[PDB]
């Protein structure tokens, strides 16, 4: 009914603590999504193209073409930690717990309205009671799957501020060739969008695929209760890398005094010391030698792009790095750098237009220091010879800037690592797996990945609204009312957590507020805002 | 629905008498709220700064520096006298009765309607038939205590005039420091805001805290019946100081004649008397030495300012002051001073915009007069030298206008005292007891206070009413269309009574209309208004 | 029997997760104490006495006569945080939770022997298997209440090193006077040690008030569990002072842009305001002058000795102080200063023999500055000249050093404040409750304070080893075989606690380990370890 409410704004999280330790934490949200009327109400496919740029020579990774089917609808996505848990909340979870398992997923639409814009410098806008707003939802996935939180396009982060969807849009096959060259690099390169190929040809529309449901004021919309299925999430961390792996060499000589410098000492000749190695050769049995058990992380190639049927791409690391010797100063290929907008973290009052950035660097030791490999000539005779070493020094391909290091991989059956931990506020939450035949072992940008189906996405879109002239056998684009729309949302995302328990003698690492941070969980005497990121991964864990 | 109306206007009061003499006074208040919508949707977190002023020297009194967050909420709050009788039932309550017991209390928002303006010169307000009021109720008490009461900031004491609900804005914690002067005070004295203390940090925002529910025309609220509980308030006073206390000096002598100098007379020397004393000294026994059960009353500092994290406040006192030797005039630290607007008293047709004041002095005798007081040598010769003793009009610390009795405290063991007087009709009704784990004897501002929880706070606020243009991710502050709103509210305290009976010979004191006040109870010629503050304790009780 | 253990070393915490959030928290200590044969198996009654060094005039405070009777038996005491929590537990405890509850206790000795001491240069040492080590607990509490924990004698705080019991000694009375004085004062002040007043001697002896238990090898003592009944400790602090208490004040102007000096403003003349005040007086309402519904915390005298019987003795404050007006460097009365040895926190690897000390002060506002204080005359005119203003730098008596807030006390019906809170790892758990008619509102030294019977004292000691000559018909001090001893002791306290919530939009404090503490938790290349003291109420809290 025009003056009925149908729906209840809610934004409360709520743990419920249940037996053995088990909390179950329900984060409620709601918003107030605002909707205007698609530029055109048809289907395009249009192409991005950039030749100039990456004709530059010595430019091919700023490439940017490609193809794209552009639907009129909106989609309303919702998936991103920032969007369920304030900081306070965050603060909690990664305190106080150890591993979170996603579990259900609900949301409807309440409370629609659509108005209508009038002239002259004085707009008047007026209730169309009789008018409509479209909501289709994709639930058995017939639709391509587009994670807004990819490029910052999910929902606000804020729940007393209003916000919007994103117009949907998804990727159409295509061809194209571009050869690699660095500036001295004479001639043109064969850099050319080839086209399309039929056999791949997928022209997706929601009206044929999905069930479309008309709202008008009195009506409102909800999804049912999704279930998720998939691994738990860890919020501690390991330090252990091989050279902390098993039993320490046993020390003969204590040191007698405290110091700086009074190191205890093994006491024993690296060669004529007790234990197992790898090494055939040698009889040496140093922490750099002896034998552990696997191999904690993997060495991949950096800042490398392959590249196949529609262009080059970078080719993804699932260890990052990390350390003293990084301090984001050094961050590499590995650790994600995240750039958003007002809607998602950066000041709110800020002005310009220049994106919020950060680089997540995790605490986790299992990403690799290139500068200290090195490679030995099989028969190990040390000191090593020149000849004998090949150092990440040394140039391969006769190129100053590149080393043995820059191609290396050494992933292989002894390899062990851990998926990639939640980013608050701007990471995403679960992730669609690849329907091939061969699955990866982890998604670099969710921490959680549905095994079976992932929830169905969601569009709305605002009716057409024809005026009183109106012939569709005309070329013409159809003339329609201004029409703009507002409708209130609300899901509600519960994970089921366990709580963690102190094994150590010394307390650990703890999200806090101290004299320093203090100023990014309040506002500003203007109403500025802004959410800054949290790790979240702060307890340590015995990996062996 | 739009065209029907979802509740009752009803501004009555029930006595409803039962067996034993305990009446059950329904008072019910209905009163048409009106509602703009937010100068922002934002939370600000403000400072407020007057340097300058504390500035002078001799003048650390006038301080007003403090912060605060800034809610767009409005908080309906009808906790006043004022709002549940009006002088013809206050004056009923007052004479016949003796104890008041705070019972329930239920409030409902019924026929909401929602505007909006458009020009030119010209205004235009039309029906926005699909647009909400958000209601949002605290229950649990999540949200900071705030009373409005205490800045004259409650509900329209008149049924037949509309009225409007406060901005909500709470307390967050920040230090500070300033050192006291006089005039004579060379130099500048330490006067800083110093900032905030992380460790103290709390921002509040009801969508996060709070269920909000929107309301369209044809919608209504109502929250539910609470019951208070809490100790019964009283509706007499007591008189009897410590020199009235107990068994009467048996006169031996009791005049012959009438006559405003016929005394009767002790007849018994006043060393040779029997009797009791805490003087382990002399052994006279006079009206002033014999010994007292306890001591009705206490002597508190006066007009001294203690100081801590954020601050110089005044030391507040509870037993106030009042006789033959006040009147208003000697008002001194204690009695309480309120200052109110057209809403809850001063004269409707009044212009000029200044406060209406009063000064509410009590009829109990438990307060002191300090110019009597003394203190003398423990050897106690009289008649007391002046080295023995020390007066009211001795100078202490060396002012001349500083005396003992202004940094005396007699608050022992054995005191006696009563709770503050419900003040008609700009006083509180009750207080939420503080959080701490030592709670105060009693609370200055409110008659009853709830020991477990107090009914929860009801926020209201106009939802956003966004135009057809709308960016989150810009910086400029949104743009809505005007929105204002107007609701019913119709709330029923229910308190239970027990009638008083006689017991003296002769009547006692009783409210009632004369020559004089005959004007404060009628309207104007033309429609002035206004609410003269009344007594609550008149008849005297036995104390001992 | 001789060649059987009769018990098990356990010191293992358990935090049992229930219904609600309510952890029960099941902290195991087990210690190996050591024990050696008393000084003389005679109960002695000494008189300490120091005339000398308080004879110095102008020295008073170092005053330390009293008599003891030195009874032979050790006390075992373990009542000191540092007994029951690692630091790692410690952080868990203060972080996730709210509310502690003080549930049982209960603690065995078990695996007891005794050994023997034999010459020459070379001792040697062999098992005595008959004979006997003394075990006696006074349960009903006949004997007096001595908290060791109040000088550092509880046991130690790491359960890898042995640790021993303290020699019982009682207070025996005595009177006594001294005369204050300062380095001035001339001639000689009464500084003398009266004796003994017969009507409160009291000579007790556990031999007559306790049933003591023979234990051998083969046997073993446990007690019972006890059930604690008393008030619950809260894990949270309050910050609202009386400035920062109700409705803040309307701004009428807020802020246009973000800078630090931007303040919004009221826009109200101070005597035009509405509210309410205390001041009969004026029309100002400032925030120093408005009227909050009590008074958080209180004055009293500080470094104030009062003096009875048995001499003078500093008057304890509850409050203390605390701000970012102290820094530890300000540390006023009121925050408790704690020293200590070895056992319980000084880094064992140091020599020399100085205690540790620490000052702790609490997190939460509810202590004064005096600086700040200051009392105006009745009248209230301001700018306030010197004659009507009595501030802190105003000489009182005299003394150039004292001021009127040296001696002043404002503890009043409307005072609230807070119970004392944990300070780990040296302060105390549960302390007995005064025999008092009328008993304190709080112990200040501990958090729990028994309401019914405190559990009672276990006293051990060591049975007497005659040699093959003795006659106790003889003066000679008896002679008996060199035997010390070694048991196992094992206790169980159990507290029940219940889970924090988060409420604000801000994260809050958070015990945690950096870069700058990170090595107070670990040992010492030497074996070195120490524990450092954590403050245990960091989340702030709404006191109103
Ligand atoms: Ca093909
Ligand atoms: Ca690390
Ligand atoms: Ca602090
Ligand atoms: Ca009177
Ligand atoms: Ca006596
Ligand atoms: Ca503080």
């Amino acid at each position: 009914g025009v003056g009925i409410s149908t729906g209840t704004f809610n934004n409360q999280t709520e743990f419920k603590f249940l037996e053995n330790g088990w909390v179950e934490i329900t984060a409620n949200s709601s918003r107030l999504v605002h909707l205007n009327m698609p530029e055109s109400e048809n289907y395009r496919r249009v192409v991005v193209n950039n030749m100039d740029k990456t004709a530059v020579n010595g430019n091919m990774a700023l490439d940017d073409i490609h193809a794209q089917i552009v639907t009129p609808w909106s989609l309303v996505d919702a998936n991103a930690w920032g969007v369920w848990f304030n900081p306070g909340d965050w603060q909690l979870i990664v305190n106080t717990m150890s591993e979170l398992h996603l579990v259900s997923f609900e949301q409807e639409i309440f409370n629609v309205v659509l108005k209508t814009v009038s002239e002259p410098p004085t707009k008047v806008y007026n209730n169309d009671l009789t008018a409509s707003l479209m909501v289709a939802l994709d639930s058995n996935n017939t639709m391509p799957f587009t994670p807004a939180a990819m490029r910052s396009e999910t929902l606000g982060f804020y729940p007393w501020k209003p916000t919007i969807p994103t117009p949907w849009r998804y990727y159409f096959q295509w061809d194209r060739t571009l050869i690699p060259s660095h500036t001295g690099t004479s001639g043109t390169p064969t850099n050319i969008y080839h086209g399309t190929d039929p056999d791949d040809v997928q022209f997706y529309t929601i009206e044929n695929s999905v069930p479309v449901h008309l709202l008008r004021t009195g009506d409102e919309f909800a999804t049912g209760t999704f279930f998720f299925d998939c691994k738990p999430c860890r919020l501690t961390h390991t330090w252990q890398t091989n050279r902390a792996l098993g039993l320490p060499p046993f020390l003969n000589s204590l040191p007698q005094s405290e110091g700086a410098t009074n190191f205890g000492d093994i006491g024993v000749q690296q060669d004529k010391r007790r234990g197992v190695t790898q090494m055939g050769n040698t009889n040496y049995i140093t922490e750099a030698t002896i034998m552990r058990p696997a191999e904690v992380g993997y060495s991949a190639p950096y800042y490398s792009f392959e590249a196949s049927t529609q262009g080059p791409f970078k080719t993804p690391i699932a260890a990052g790095r990390g350390g003293a010797q990084t301090d984001e100063n050094q961050a590499a290929d590995g650790n994600p750098r995240y750039a958003f907008g007002r809607q998602h973290g950066q000041k709110t009052t800020t002005t310009g237009e220049t994106p919020e950035r950060f680089t997540y660097i995790a605490h986790q030791d299992t990403g690799r220091y290139p500068e200290g490999d090195w490679i030995q000539n099989i028969n190990f005779n040390l000191p090593v010879t020149n000849d004998n070493v090949l150092l990440p020094t040394d140039p391969i391909g006769g190129k100053t800037g590149i080393n043995y290091t820059n191609i290396f991989n050494t992933y292989g059956p002894l390899t062990a690592l851990n998926n990639v931990p939640p980013v608050y506020p701007n990471g995403q939450i679960w992730d669609k797996e690849f329907d091939t035949d061969l699955k990866p072992r982890l998604h670099v940008n969710a921490p959680f990945v549905c095994q079976n189906n992932c929830p169905g996405q969601l569009f709305v879109k605002v009716a057409p609204n024809l005026t009183n002239e109106y012939d569709p056998d005309a070329s013409a684009n159809m003339s329609r009312i201004v029409t703009y729309s507002d409708f209130w949302w609300k899901g509600k995302l519960v994970f089921k957590a366990k709580l963690r328990a102190s094994h150590t003698w010394n307390p650990i690492q703890q999200m806090s507020i101290n004299v320093d941070n203090q100023f990014n969980y309040v506002p500003s005497n203007i109403g500025g805002m802004k959410i800054v990121y949290e790790k979240s991964q702060l307890a340590p864990r015995k990996l062996y």
